[PDB]
């Protein structure tokens, strides 16, 4: 069972199936907390496809003349096969308390990552 | 003038400012797109400390066991309660937008 | 094909399936847009049990002893646990995007 | 200090300020429990503009046409005179367990509704 926070302004979720200990290179946008100031998280960008891509081009339209990221890195979960609530990367939904879970475990879909 | 997405069930947002090709090392979650099984891009957590963590531990109560992340990180933007970190900012057309930009700001990165 | 809007913090949506000149009696909330002050639009509860009436007594205490809705209406919509209430439904584009048209599934309303 | 409940594909959030036992007239959407289908209120529209009526142009190019409602009804809320985080029909604005709280009561702003 796993959880899902959507993104205000794009049409994506953090989904929340850590991979612990892992390196990645990409361009980076601060997560900032509201209360502190603190940055304890960063959004890494590891190909330019993608809404955040988009999100970020409209928002700096300087970004994609600044940055040496691929059109496409291959990084991916692979969707399930098809009454219910459905999220194409992950299959089968359901809301509770508002908050969004999914059936499935996300760390056993199929899936490639840049530490793969 | 710079925007800001925030972040559901927490109280963060994303700073649309980027950092290019820079390397950092942390717990990763894939960024899903509704459309896609496509992923383009990560959340890094970098401390134990920041509202991802927290929201983390909730969803995730194993994961404070398996990381090795610090408590704390000076990862930090300094503005220069009812206060913003980085100044002052409008809802506007689905996410916040901000009188400054980022970059302006005296900010700590993994980086830095 | 019907389109939904869920609604932050509640396990509830909006269906984007209008019912025109109609009237009902019950407890205003003002939808607010957040670039102006323009009010187009407000929500009615009309239970005392829905998840807004819920969520709405988790922010306010006090509404509870103002209210005078009933427990229940038997408001509803009746499909033909990770079942919709209203069959086949898909994230895309922000928003939820229903196999059917909400007109044609069996639901009882104020005006029912 | 109220509270505000962000809706998804539109600009606009639910604010959390009741005014009990009143009668509207408009154009009504439902809003379904996910985990019931009980129907315990609805989107009540009372005019043709703002973001609630645009989005449900786009979802229904039908309704524009059969519509009795006005361009404008001139229910309102007198947005305030303004470091902070401002909507702009409330005023001062934060985040709390990533909820969203405004300084003020939204009872005690100027405001002119259906019922007034």
């Amino acid at each position: 069972l796993t959880r899902y926070l959507p993104i205000s302004g794009v049409s994506s979720v953090v989904a929340l199936s850590p991979y612990v200990n892992k390196t990645i290179t990409g361009d980076c946008l601060p997560i900032l907390d509201m209360e502190t100031g603190n940055i304890g998280a960063y959004v890494v960008l590891v190909d330019q496809t993608g809404n955040m891509a988009t999100r970020l081009r409209a928002a700096v339209p300087g970004w994609s003349r600044r940055t040496l990221l691929p059109e496409t890195a291959g990084n991916h979960v692979t969707p399930p096969e098809y009454n219910s609530l459905w999220m194409t990367p992950v299959g089968n939904m359901l809301f509770d308390q508002g908050t969004l879970v999914g059936a499935l475990d996300f760390r056993s879909l199929r899936s490639r990552h840049p530490w793969s």
